[PDB]
């Protein structure tokens, strides 16, 4: 078996998750070591490489914003997307700068660091929230991800930790690619960060479950949805025990053919 889509509305507390995975603590976690290490491959991507363009889509984003800092440098619009209304309530609440919102400055001043200092927080801040225009709901295993919700083609689909939790088997996971491919322009790029070989993630007692997709099945999935991979990177890092139970992480970079 694996985790009904309807669990994510209702059993996935998005403040929760956030402490749990995202408050970026002065211990040396394994949680934080990740977040390190993502930082840095959208920092590569975004700003170092040519990954730009008038709109990217962010899908199965969660209540979390960190894979949008470097982002917003480079793309005219951002759209976050997910399954869940409480996560996109707690993205919200960040965006529009309400007293609740998770408090994201360690991770906001770290981008800065990697980015040269050339910007402080608060103008950081500023750039992401004038960027996201659009928090809409998604399903990557519709066809239409974003059902009757027209969207331009965009330039670059970005998926940080979603098609792992969302996908029950390898041909769902490809099909879910093809339809990510549905909202990207032809040429366009999609990058995806997730866990490897993981088959179940925690926040505190709540199980959700993981697809367990080893390297080789990602990049065969890939091709088989019509991409073409630039470039594919795996870090040995792994969640703590009690967390999840994966073998590191990868992060890719592919372009739609047409
Ligand atoms: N079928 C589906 N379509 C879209 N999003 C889905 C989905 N099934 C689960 N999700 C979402 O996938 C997310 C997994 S958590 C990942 C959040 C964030 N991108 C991060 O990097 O931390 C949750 O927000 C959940 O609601
Ligand atoms: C931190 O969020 C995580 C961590 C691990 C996994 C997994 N697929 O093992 C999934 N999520 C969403």
């Amino acid at each position: 078996g694996f985790t009904s889509k309807d669990t994510y509305l209702s059993h996935f507390n998005p403040r929760d998750y956030l402490e749990k995975y995202y408050k970026f603590g002065s211990r040396h976690s394994a949680e934080s070591q990740i977040l390190k290490h993502l930082l840095k491959n959208l920092f590569k991507i975004f700003c170092l490489d040519g990954v730009k363009g008038d709109l990217l889509i962010d899908i199965g984003s969660g209540p979390t914003i960190y894979q949008l800092l470097s982002a917003c440098e480079s793309f005219k619009e951002i759209v976050v997307t997910d399954y869940s209304d409480q996560n996109l309530q707690e993205l919200e609440k960040w965006l529009k700068a309400a007293p609740a919102a998770f408090d994201w400055s360690p991770v906001v001043t770290y981008v800065c660091d990697l980015e040269g200092n050339r910007v402080k927080g608060p103008e950081k801040e500023e750039k992401l929230r004038q960027a996201v225009k659009q928090v809409l709901k998604c399903d990557v295993t519709q066809s239409q991800p974003l059902g009757a919700v027209p969207l331009p083609p965009a330039d670059c689909v970005l998926s940080t930790l979603c098609l792992d939790a969302a996908c029950p088997d390898l041909p769902t996971y490809c099909r879910a690619l093809r339809n990510l491919g549905s909202l990207l322009k032809p040429g366009g790029f999609l990058v995806i960060m997730d866990a490897l070989k993981s088959s179940y993630y925690m926040i505190g007692e709540q199980k959700f479950s993981s697809l367990p997709l080893g390297r080789e099945a990602v990049e065969a999935a890939v091709k088989e949805a019509g991409y073409t991979i630039e470039w594919f990177e795996v870090i040995s890092q792994s969640y703590s025990s009690t967390m999840a139970n994966n073998e590191g992480l990868f992060s890719l970079v592919a372009r739609k053919l047409s």
